């Protein structure tokens, strides 16, 4: 039964406090991954922690504090970071690919599926994705998150089952464990209310995390990153820290995506494709589009019909409305004499469409 | 209680009988190390693997299976493997020294005084010790051997308190294990006889290792490197494998090494250094010289006697005869100033001397 | 027409006196290098700067000045000096091979013909052989000679055609540059005599260099190191500096070589083999041996005469006598079988025999 | 959702009916496959046709009609067809293993469990497995019945989700289509009775097939091998021939295997081992045995209990009980430095117990 | 005079120490072979090295050293190596044929007679028998033996004169050559004793193997495989390594296996057959049996009496019981008129029957 685990470590984990990152720490991490990609689940890596390698690279120089030396450190220290995991991964014989995002490529629709299409790529390819954002062009205000909404958008994208993220504190608390002796950790947690914002006041944005990836349909687990194999025991399925269950199914999270906005296009399906779609829930080939009326682009959700006019499908389209037009009615294996490119054999896929 | 320790890695335990080096099994050691070497110890490290290492960065090509090749793959795999070993241990912020070293090295008397100079450096500046052998001028049967002598003599080198070998078997059996079920590992053994040889049958040069060692004041252990914590729990006195017991005390190795020989020269000392010698057990300044005898170099035994010319102590030179009786009677800061180099301030030292 | 290339490259010119090693100038050297390797010639390659590299590693510690720092930094220093040089030789994708060798080695004669062999492979299998100092077993007196004695041995171990060293100055001049306006650049040198040794004085251990490099048969050539395209200028034989002339021929090279002292061993040859060596001129294989008397070791100079005891030739043994006496009369191909190693298919070299 | 397949092709279906092999056809079925293959499913090929790529490759000589020509035949046409099938699947980047098994290697426990391990590695490393009968011990009867009873013990040993059947025929007819007009084939069969059975009359051979691979929870497929796309049909569902649904679970069939026959052994389980069996259903590492009661061998279903002695689990050991005596409470990696071998890190596999 | 000659090759043999098969060694001692071949003798020969042909086709990737690996990759090299015998031996016009056994099948009584047959049909037919360990059943304790026991099992199934065993040394030494300059080679053994198997220390192996052929009547050779024309000489009488001389006659080996049980059945025959058997020795055929009493199976042993019940002779049985029973009185050609196959004329073999 493999699984899809996205761990986020943010700079408190990786630097454990100091000026530089702490590679034991990470390498006992690493080891804990190299088992579960080993035993043959799917590891996401999101990570932190650019300013402290360019710090280290740079030879610690005596820079202003301002938001200028931290794009420049992030800038060095993005190459220095991504040198340190391959180098770190490499020991169990595991290849790592860099991944830059940020919120708005998440917001644009076919900035979306391009990311969407490199991660299961990377992932189908047995290759690790470190996932961090891209500070060239990011704010200030996005600095200060240490990549929580990131974590949450990438565990989204990359459809994961569990999101773990890793702190420095054991999970949450019902009162301050320092000043009550009976304050508890909380194990399970069912919901997302104002009482457990009230307890918890920078736990709020993975709060909101862990808020956003369950509303998804994503389990999120809050754990220490220094206890020992808190990995392998969130795999297994052993309580390690705080529990935060899934409010919805996938299955709500993809008609929530696609019924989300109107319809951009529509298409037409003949009669062998529509009994391949209803019968079999299949995907659609290009053989079987017969009319491409309206203008989109690649990503946008159309409308697929049968020739009499009656709706049976919402889907995702991986081709704009252009390509779709040049390339209705031919096989597969011809897209690519046809554009010049190939974004696969399908039209609309099998998971990416619901049937009405 | 600092002590220092001499870890022996074969060929089958650093690639696990694969083509190539396993680097997880040499981190696991190496995070191991580390720990003892925070915890104040010292540890000098015995490797093998050359071959593995050129074979891997040549890309593995088809080279006749001769000794020619076997020493081309073996140049190239020495500074890979160190490139290796150094960047598995900068993980734990420790350096590596690499340290070529041949018997005849050893038992020339000039070449074992450099050697033990350099290794004693390295392990006062917190540096690990990487000794291998210089394979360009070795021979065949020296390859056989697989670093077993030399990792006894290197312990005799470096004054190790216990000498560690890393094999694949879980250590001495008094039967087969395979054919007896009864058959049970040896815990400790006090002294290598002819029954131990017959039993053990390449286990031969292991014990041969052991034997010298043993003979020498420093206890040997053999264990498998596959077991968990075996570094540490031998530090710690925790039986893992077989215990070889050392049949004699260091003080006695020091009479044969000053006595094994008869003195290449003699050296006249006042009364004030006669007194520090006989009363506290000091070492012996250039000062106290007033006269140099005989023809001798560095590292020979010398005799050295009172103004009265009675025997007083014997000693090891650090340096040769010319030099002694151009700095004999000046301060110890003026030899740089008039030999153009230092070997330290004393001429003999009192851990290199016996009092008679 | 191949050529052997011998560069020596001193401390002065790798650093370019400052603290650390310039990689400017390395590279252009390198570059130099590797076209000619290109145009298929053979470069062995003499090297120093290994405590220039210990300290750059180490982050340049406030050592105190004594020798022990010396070779603490070389035991760093020696590792990272190789992977630099391994760094800079892969831009043109040629391999690199270390080789740590002494005086005393090259003195042996078995560990001469060992190193030779290694040296012979490397250069075979177009690999770069970086030849250095032990410096693990060397004294401060070897230190100070910054590898010339060093460089002229392995000039004569390679077999080169032609000795490069390459200095701060453009060579030697007739009269002080600075002083004299009219001192000029002395272009060839047909014998060092005492009017040479009194003209230049550390131009004087270049000068032992070039004159053993010279009675050993091989051109030297002393040039600055900061001259554009000086080691392609010296390949094609334009003039760039002081040139000393061969006093000999490799052959009388070789008849001093083997006659230098009497032969320690003695070997009978059918009439086969006989016939081969003096008509031909070809080696000797153990198939034509037929008796072995005396006992000897690999590399020592012994006698090959017919069943008439009648003298032939003397030759330098490629294996002991215990080895000679148990292959002979075998095949080429039953040496591993027999031995359990194959130092070769012949007994005696073509050309490490004299026939008289 | 990936899928294990057993494709049984027939001589009449590699053949044609001729004397020798139609490569047109079975290059077809390879394209097939290996559509599947790149889709993410597993696929298994049980094949026949030794004799004529026997006669083939020996110039059609004339045997005399005996079962030794066969035998001889078999034995040729073995590596000539296992040749074949590696040639035509290499055109789409795939590599075959050959694997030649018997019904009595299939009744022993130890041999089931070796070949159960060697094409679940097969499978694992991306390779084809191609399974045929060991003709050199086989008898005539054996031969008649063209690896029928073979393909559903390997679809068995494989844990397949389906067996396909393909033959000439179309599948099962309810009456004889050549003499009745109103013939029709039938599409699913629920339970082979003994209608079925008097309803085809070899066709006999594949409904046993189809029966025994049934009772084991697999669905079976008899169909033609000249339909097009039959194979990809099978896997979308489409109906392409006679269908004959499981009749039990795979659960049911554990179940059977485990309950078969009397336990052969009895060992011990610690705390922390039966608290991952009961509240986990976690495999059972060497770790925690502690005691091992009786003699047995690997793959004997064996008892395992608490300390208390109440039964918790019946399983299949993978270890006989003098091995699991030896690695009995030692680490996972310490098995084949104690046994010289290794049969994988776990003693009873997860899916080879049942826990009451 | 035609013999029979088995001759076994190693891993070591074959690929003399390296990754892959060498096979200007394989090609050589194939010349041999088919020198031998073509001069009317009967060459079978056991192989190794499925592993490195596995190895190398898969273009050499990185498995975990394990069993399953080891698994998988015979898999692929049984095929790849019988490819390399059949093009190695088509040059000298020879086909090759493969077949796979295990010490299993060796010790059933019927599929030791199918073994035979097929073998006998080989060899009959002027077709090279390669026989190699069914890996796919295999244990690793099988796998360490490296088919030494399996080369004697082939060689008392073939019927062979002499079994050639051929290794790295050059055969049995009386003490040890490399210490010991007065040590020879053993050349003939006339009984293994107890100071033999002290002697050699895999050599335990092939010790037992030529003990197991001696006793069953076959003379054993133990010699160096890269010694020129070891093959030849073998046939020839010459002396190339150490001889174990046959201890036993057939006779004595056929009586052994014949009388080894008790008769599972009884027979009775007239009294032209019983004159026939009795006066000219001659084979049992169908016509002349009168009655069959007992239940057996083909291969077992079975007693012959005459029609008085006075027991005649012992004989193994062709065919099982109901076969004889049904085919009793009739001719031999109408054998696979009656059972519908046909393993030969005789129901007795003269040569597999014991006459008292």
């Amino acid at each position: 039964d493999s699984q899809t685990l996205v761990v986020k470590l943010g700079t408190s984990v990786l630097t454990g406090g100091s000026r530089r990152l702490n590679r034991a720490h990470i390498v006992e991490l690493v080891r804990q991954c190299a088992q579960l990609h080993a035993a043959g689940h799917r590891i996401v890596i999101v990570t932190s922690g650019a300013i402290a390698a360019g710090r280290e690279h740079l030879g610690y120089p005596e820079l202003p504090a301002t938001i200028a030396s931290k794009q420049l450190l992030a800038a060095v220290g993005q190459s220095r970071l991504i040198q340190l995991w391959e180098q770190l991964f490499s020991i169990y014989g595991i290849h790592v690919g860099q991944m830059l995002l940020t919120r708005a490529d998440m917001e644009d629709r076919e900035r979306f599926l391009n990311a969407r299409d490199t991660l299961r790529a990377l992932l189908d390819n047995n290759i690790v994705p470190v996932i961090n954002e891209n500070d060239a062009v990011a704010t200030a205000e996005i600095k200060v998150g240490d990549n929580d909404n990131l974590s949450a958008l990438a565990a989204i994208l990359a459809g994961a089952d569990k999101l773990l993220l890793l702190t420095d504190q054991k999970g949450l608390y019902t009162a301050d464990p320092r000043s009550n002796p009976q304050a508890e950790l909380i194990k399970d947690v069912y919901g997302i209310d104002d009482a457990l914002r009230a307890i918890a006041g920078g736990m709020s944005t993975k709060l909101q995390a862990a808020d956003v990836a369950c509303r998804a349909g994503i389990d999120t687990i809050i754990a220490a990153g220094s206890k020992p194999g808190v990995i392998g025991d969130v795999m297994e399925g052993i309580s390690v820290g705080t529990l935060f269950h899934a409010q919805a199914t996938p299955l709500e999270n993809r008609k929530r995506w696609i019924f989300g906005a109107p319809p951009a296009g529509e298409i037409t399906v003949d009669e062998g494709a529509t009994a391949a779609i209803l019968e079999r829930g299949s995907s659609l080939l290009p053989k079987g589009i017969k009319s491409v009326t309206g203008n989109f682009s690649r990503g946008e959700v159309i409308r697929i019909c049968n020739l009499e006019g009656r709706d049976i499908a919402h889907g995702v389209s991986r081709y704009n409305s252009d390509a779709l037009r040049r390339i209705a009615g031919h096989h597969s294996q011809e897209i690519d004499a046809i554009l010049g490119y190939e974004y696969g054999p399908v039209a609309v896929h099998r998971d990416d469409m619901i049937t009405r």
